[PDB]
């Protein structure tokens, strides 16, 4: 076996001496350039693509969906622009500016123009809307009221769900107004064989469809959606093959034309036909990515497993240099930062930060169960220490097996405070995944969608971050015999002052999650259904087993494995609370129910002054806490969560799969903070909420081993839609080789306690509030937030304060 | 024997009159309504577009009641006129807006305003229609068939689906309210644990807002009534009209209380259906059954008005028409929309189901012999002597009613493709033959046309048809060894445009389950509400879809004239016969050895004259098609099953086929149903009745068709009744399906061709239906005349 120069720095920093710091490599400076174009982008809204779907849509008002569909990805690929940036190796351009994002009608319109003149000036993630583009848009936009994915959805919910949606106990705000996304595609095959080969597998399919039924017919409407669909798609990468060429012929530069006659060639080979060499493996990847998302708005397009599948592309192509696979490595980087993606003014709080979430993770076990480090898993560890930009979620895989070397490099990595990467442990989520019936097989070739929600990937249709529902809110509810303000969203589950026990809460408690987790799979189940009548989508789904063989989309359940997954938000805020209830009502009986209820109602005085409130507060704000390695109050947070698991674990969706919870609150404890009142954990009416499975923001106070001894109490396992836990350094407790093994120990000490995931900001308190107090000095600032990472300047302030918030830890 | 007939009152002719004078128009006010109410609901589930559909139109459309009836409810302002469904198709519409008024087969008037308005609502409909869907999902194979005339599946393609038989009774009992409490108890019992619920939760909350809605449009009768009573100087008829608002406000909301409001429920499910969809064969079916029990009830009123209303309801019938584009008018020629009604039969318990119902629907159809409705009668062992003979005393007054249907065939039928013993025995008729059980069946019963005397031409002619290639190229005609190598040839062709014709019925049917489910029918049919499923998403218990073949006897007779004069005898060879096929017998080219070889065949043994040779053949090619049907399925979980009755197009698709080996020149009619070629059954009527039974009927369990017709003279007197029912008891006994018989003399249908202005009354049987005959077009007069005539 011969040396090959993927090893070249691994003989250096692993395999020549030098202690655990060990320092990372400087990009080239064109990858230099190329990062800072993203940064400084303005992004704007681009009409090209809403216009050509709908053309698609009037000139096909006859056929079936999923042949529809096909014909709106065939005039968008033929005909979107097709731009290549200065500098790039890897080209696919989803908009003409950077940065900046299309508009999908086909899933909701209206917010887009009620908001031609608001969106450059919001709160979360502004845009620039032209008004040629407004113009535009609003010509496209006479064609859809009624047509949208989002006015079906609605109109199968009902009237109860949507009062629960309205009031604050739960949203499916995010496949409502958008794509489904949440996925990681089969790029592997699409390496090996091409479009050209998806298209020949369908060709076998439809020459060996049982024709002796009804049951041909629409199967083979799907067969020709697909052939159509990747057809166009072959049309779209020879587009950008001719304009490279374009380039070529009138650059001055003769090395930049040598790269532009490069990029044609490698986009005339490539995604219609197997990669050749790493170059065009990259080129591969990056036009799946793209033209996903070109498809369809649908976020957490996740490149999953990317150091698994690319890395045999690399080792085959001994022709290249170290620094040459790694600058191609870092220019996908940068292009996955190019994507971008507008919300309504209220969801864009919730998804801040110009997030598409597309996650990237690397190491863990192959399916044999061997560790599955390669060289290509540290030169993406080398990528993001590179770019340094919010983009992809990057993320490692631990196990039992996991080499110090990978898990220490990982942690050196993390010290950088960019929050990346994000840690996630196989000896949790394996077996998670096949208590949900995941084969074990399947379940070790795990990948993380999005933030933290683990998927066998091409193999499922997840529904991942289907809806986000507020366990705090449905506490509030119990407490007020089941209505919210002047509404009553819930059953009559007695007063509370009429409570003789905890048994009498935790009944009342149950009654009102199974009304409203009803509620939610409903809701979920609406969108579930409008996106199979309305938006099957003929590309996405031939790279996801087993939607050819079985001919039918993902949509209406071609994958092999099935699910839904909604988020419960304030945990700790719900658990804390049902413990102060515990010990400072029943227990230490030291105020009673009724002053409990009147001082909840009066918001514990804060317009009074009424002292007897003032200070039920601080009896209530100073009773034990989640976080602080405490059996009686973890264990009770522990039950909280299973009340919310246990219900959504017991409802099934539209495509033969089941619910799961998940526990994770992407920017939107803030938000969602605002739908709660006064809690007996002594929180104010409308304060931020628990990220995650996070104690309390600053209440967890014995150090971050005792906080990680107390989540891992909770029960991660049954959450299998995926569990997220911050935490946040002082920097100089993580320096130096002490403050590795430190790091990793606590690491190693929190998966072996059986919590699924965490993640770590590690930054000064002085380094934040001088972002807020001087933006403009500080725009490449990525932190962490929750499960992804963002520019800090452009959250909303509040959710800024948010993340000042947080415990800092100290070992 | 011979009782004659009581006449009716002068309201009932004055009432008659008005339909048969009446010119027929296009109206637009429903059509403007459906399409405005598409445009306001684009959001919904298609079963909820729909239950808004119907509820603009119960609530908006034109009310109006007619001079001097008894019972109300009015599809049209105009008498005997069209709505028009923009839904299943449009564009024959506009295309057509200036020479409908003049087109041969069923011409309809069409004001300027009416177009106009029509012109407006017809622009929100390209690509939105079910026709439009459904052909995106046929192959081009199929489409090619299909304009080549092998077969057509357009009854359903630019039309409603109808074809059914609804739970009258169960209206009758418990009311439009009564549907409303069965769906809200079915959504209370609603099992919600899984996601099965929301969708069936759409379809219940759907049916109750059309059935409110449904109510809402008798309510708005009351009113009209109670308006029209107002102004009434007649102080008689002002009492009517106040005792019809009473009954409107009443019934369908609630149960019936009197035979009135029994009658009046009956004709409001009956119109309001076929508001809903123009799809047609509503058909009342056991008419005598459930409305009996109401008749029985009601101490206070007199037989003479009983009757009476009953008329009215005869009178009622006639009421709706329906156009259709140009060409398939002349398939479905004459204002005919098949709503056939059956009396007699047994109970579900085996005993003989005569009443005293059974005999004033008959003497209605003698009050007042207009086309509809397709009065029918059913026989079995069991059936009464006084019950036929009855009958046929009513067919002797030479108006095609009632057809007559074979309980002894076809409960094994219906048995044989999975219909229970109970629901079987509760058989009624659809449309013009075809037998379901009622209130339980989703039959489509008429789905589609297809012509196997020219599969035999694309047989001959090696799968080409044109010269163009069309079918496998199963052979050479000229190179079979014997008839072994032409069957195998003719069920590979079979086999192959079955296929087709299942593929373009099935795309119609996902076309219809997916743009337009109906929730108003549906709730009519077991067992919708206790599924939640509409009848186009399979909620009925049954579910078949039933094509129809063309030219058996034609295909028969051909078959073996190669048998005999090819094989057996040596006549001519088979290159001269494909030569002379070619040439059209030398129609024009003069040949004489053509026409001689073409007179050798004209006269070979024919089906129809009890040969058992040639009849055998006849059997044989028929089920080779009803043996090929039966091997598909449809997208609603139900069985194909063939018919043969051909219902106003022997002419039409005889003009497909070009000249056949029996002698028959090109595009030359084409034999009605499982009836012997015209004139070619000589033997007369008993030996034809032989014959005709020897085809297997219970495999053509969609029906059969069999037209028999006799010199008057021959009928006379009780040894004409006599002779006459000998006949069926003779044709049922041997286990044919249906017959049905025209009574008329050659020089009176001369006479109303010459003249059509002195005979715009004469009402003669077509096939499966009565239709004026001076409104067919005149070849289909000529192949009515062209008949063969028995006698006794």
């Amino acid at each position: 076996h011969h040396h090959h120069h993927s090893q070249d720095h691994e003989n250096l920093y692993f395999q020549g001496s030098m202690g655990l710091e060990k320092g990372f490599t400087h990009p080239t400076d064109r990858v230099v350039r190329l990062k800072n174009m993203i940064l400084h982008a303005k992004p704007y809204v681009e009409s090209e693509r809403a216009v050509l779907a709908t053309e698609a849509y009037k000139e096909n008002e006859q056929l079936p969906a999923i042949m529809r569909r096909a014909k709106v990805v065939e005039k968008i690929f033929n005909e979107l622009p097709v731009t290549i940036r200065p500098d790039e190796l890897i080209v696919g351009a989803v908009t003409i500016n950077p940065r900046s994002t299309e508009i999908c009608p086909e899933f909701s319109y209206d917010w887009v123009e009620k908001e031609f003149d608001t969106m450059a000036h919001r709160v979360a993630d502004p845009f620039i809307i032209e008004k040629k583009t407004a113009d535009e848009l609003h010509q496209a936009f006479k064609y859809w009221p009624g047509k949208t994915t989002s006015s079906l959805a609605a109109s199968y919910m009902s009237e109860g769900t949507k009062e629960s949606m309205s009031n604050g106990v739960f949203t499916v705000g995010n496949y409502f107004f958008g794509g489904i996304g949440h996925v990681s595609v089969d790029y592997g095959k699409v390496l090996k064989i091409g479009f050209r080969g998806i298209i020949d597998e369908v060709t076998r399919a439809l020459e060996n469809l049982d024709r002796s039924t009804s049951d041909y017919i629409k199967k083979e409407q799907f067969y020709n959606a697909v052939i159509l669909s990747y057809q166009a798609a072959i049309n779209f990468a020879h587009r950008y093959a001719q304009e490279a060429s374009r380039l070529a012929r009138e650059e001055r530069d003769p090395t930049r034309q040598r790269e532009l006659e490069q990029i044609a060639s490698n986009c005339t080979r490539v995604p219609e036909y197997g990669a050749t060499t790493f170059w065009e493996a990259c080129q591969t990847f990056w036009f799946i990515q793209s033209m996903l998302q070109i498809e369809s708005s649908g976020h957490s397009i996740s490149p999953g497993r990317f150091d698994q599948y690319m890395y045999p592309y690399l080792a085959a192509d001994t022709a290249i240099s170290s620094e040459f696979a790694q600058e191609l490595v870092d220019c996908c980087w940068i292009k996955l930062n190019d994507i971008n993606k507008t919300r309504d003014e209220i969801s864009a709080q919730a998804f801040a930060g110009y997030a598409v979430f597309q996650n990237l993770c690397v190491g863990g076990q192959t399916e044999d169960g061997r560790d599955a480090t390669n060289p290509l898993t540290y030169m993406c560890m080398e990528a993001t220490a590179h770019v340094r930009l919010p983009q992809p979620s990057f993320s490692i895989r631990v196990w039992q097996g996991t080499p110090d070397e990978f898990l220490y490099r990982a942690c050196e990595l993390v010290r950088l405070g960019l929050g990346v990467p994000a840690m996630y442990n196989d000896e949790v989520i394996i077996p998670a995944l096949q208590n949900r019936g995941v084969s074990l097989h399947d379940a070790r070739d795990y990948c993380i969608i999005g933030c933290v929600e683990p998927q066998a990937p091409h193999r499922t249709e997840g529904w991942h971050d289907a809806a986000f529902f507020n366990v705090a809110k449905v506490l509030e509810i119990t407490l007020n015999n089941g209505r919210s303000g002047n509404k009553q969203l819930g059953p009559m589950t007695g007063e509370m002052t009429q409570y003789a026990g905890m048994d009498d809460f935790y009944a009342a408690f149950k009654k009102q999650m199974a009304h409203f987790v009803h509620q939610l799979v409903e809701a979920c189940n609406s969108v579930d259904i409008a996106h199979g009548e309305r938006c099957p989508l003929p590309f996405l789904s031939a790279l996801v087993d087993d939607c050819i063989g079985r001919g039918k989309s993902l949509q209406e359940g071609g994958a092999i494995y099935n699910f839904t997954g909604p988020q419960a938000f304030g945990i700790a805020d719900t658990g804390d609370s049902v413990y102060a209830i515990q010990k400072q009502v029943f227990e230490d009986r030291r105020l009673t129910l009724q002053e409990l209820k009147g001082a909840l109602d009066a918001n514990f005085g804060y317009r009074s002054g009424n002292p007897r409130y003032e200070e039920i507060r601080h009896i209530l704000e100073n009773s034990p806490c989640f976080g602080n390695d405490i059996d009686d109050v973890d264990l009770v947070a522990r039950q909280c969560a299973l009340i919310y698991c246990q219900e959504v674990e017991k409802y099934t969706n539209p495509r033969g799969g089941r619910f799961q919870a998940g526990i994770y609150p992407v920017s939107a404890n803030v938000l969602f903070g605002k739908d709660v009142s006064a809690l007996p954990d002594g929180r104010l009416a409308k304060e931020p909420l628990a990220d995650g499975v996070s104690p309390r923001q600053g209440k967890d106070t014995l150090g971050p081993t005792a906080a990680a001894n107390s989540v891992a109490k909770l029960d991660h396992f049954i959450a299998s839609n995926g569990t997220l836990y911050n935490q946040k350094f002082l920097p100089s407790s993580l320096a130096g080789e002490k403050g590795l093994r430190n790091f990793g120990g606590l690491v190693r000490n929190y998966f072996d306690k059986k919590g699924m995931h965490v993640q770590f900001n590690v930054i000064d308190r002085n380094t934040l509030l001088e972002a807020q107090k001087n933006p403009q000095q500080h725009q490449d600032l990525v932190v962490r937030v929750a499960g992804y990472s963002a520019q800090f300047v452009v959250l909303a302030k509040e959710v800024q304060d948010d993340i000042i918030s947080r415990t800092e830890q100290q070992f």
